[PDB]
């Protein structure tokens, strides 16, 4: 019964969750962001902060390129807020369709590529310390307390780890469907 698989695009809390992220991504307050910037940020984090090998970094870049690409972003194009949020409606729709058909989603492909870098053991799950390292390098969470709230919201495994399958589920609820069970996934960092 639990999980919510229907989009909720007219919910002001959905629009506002993505506007928060648009603003967080628009670090110089240009009112527009490009695919060039998104793939730069992605590879800067993994290579310069998280120890990615060259092959790992390239995999991660392809996943991020495809993800924001699915939201309509392109190299050499500056995407403003109205174009961004309409593109996000298309991304969320396509992702929910793939998920319902048991086909790999762009968010899962990104998770797999990131977790290969972030999980010291390369077995598809991360410790709280590893989650702190990733999110604080990206900047999506600033405080340890918000990082800890992720581990409250998510189902944590028998070793105290957040597995990529569970986090993919949580991301569908949080980014795509406004599932009430996924609120506070990023603590107070992302409304
Ligand atoms: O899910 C993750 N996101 C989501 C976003 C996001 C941004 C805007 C928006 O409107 C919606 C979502 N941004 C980053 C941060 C980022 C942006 C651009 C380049 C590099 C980083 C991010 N990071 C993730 C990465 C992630 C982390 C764990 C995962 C686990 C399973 C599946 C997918 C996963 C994905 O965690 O917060």
């Amino acid at each position: 019964a639990n999980s919510k698989l229907t989009s909720d695009f007219d919910n002001p809390r959905w629009i506002g969750r993505h506007k928060h992220m648009f603003n967080f991504l628009d670090v110089n307050h240009n009112g527009k962001i490009s695919l060039d910037e998104m793939v730069y940020k992605a590879s800067d984090i993994v290579i310069n902060n998280l120890g990615a090998t060259p092959e790992q970094a390239k995999r991660h870049k392809d996943a991020v390129e495809a993800f924001f690409g699915g939201a309509g972003m392109k190299y050499g194009v500056e995407t403003d807020w109205p174009a961004y949020i309409e593109g996000w409606k298309k991304l969320a729709t396509d992702e929910l369709e793939k998920y319902a058909k048991n086909e790999p989603t762009l968010i899962r492909i990104w998770g797999d590529a990131l977790f290969d870098i972030v999980d010291k053991d390369q077995n598809g799950a991360i410790t709280l310390d590893e989650w702190k390292a990733y999110t604080k390098a990206a900047g999506i969470i600033q405080s340890s307390e918000d990082c800890e709230e992720t581990f409250r919201v998510c189902d944590i495994d028998e070793s105290g780890q957040l597995d990529v399958d569970e986090m993919t589920r949580q991301h569908l609820g949080f980014w795509y469907t406004m599932d009430p069970a996924c609120e506070k996934l990023y603590g107070g960092a992302v409304p």
